[PDB]
């Protein structure tokens, strides 16, 4: 039950592959439009709205979990990609 707890949050778990700069340089390589980056950052925020559901907490069997852990590591990676996102257009603009 826990696997298929963890299976449900692969895609959740995307966010360590995802954070590294490779993947986003690619992306920026891409030369995507303003609409874009905007759909990457609403991407994000509902990645951000998946981290805050959590709501699974059952007790697998005798033991009990700490899902605030998770949600913190889901959080601070998430942020990484906001980050990422300014600092990429402020050389867009420098740029252009």
């Amino acid at each position: 039950k826990v696997n298929e707890f963890l299976s449900g949050f692969t895609k959740f778990e995307w966010l360590c592959k995802e954070s590294i700069q490779e993947s986003i340089k690619k992306f920026s390589k891409n030369g995507p439009t303003l609409q874009n980056y905007e759909d990457q950052l609403k991407k994000f925020s509902q990645i951000e709205e998946e981290i805050e559901k959590i709501v699974p907490t059952y007790k697998i069997g005798a033991m009990e979990l700490m899902t605030h852990n998770i949600c913190t590591s889901l959080s601070t990676w998430a942020k990484e990609w906001k980050l990422q996102y300014s600092q990429d257009l402020h050389k867009r603009a420098r740029q252009l």
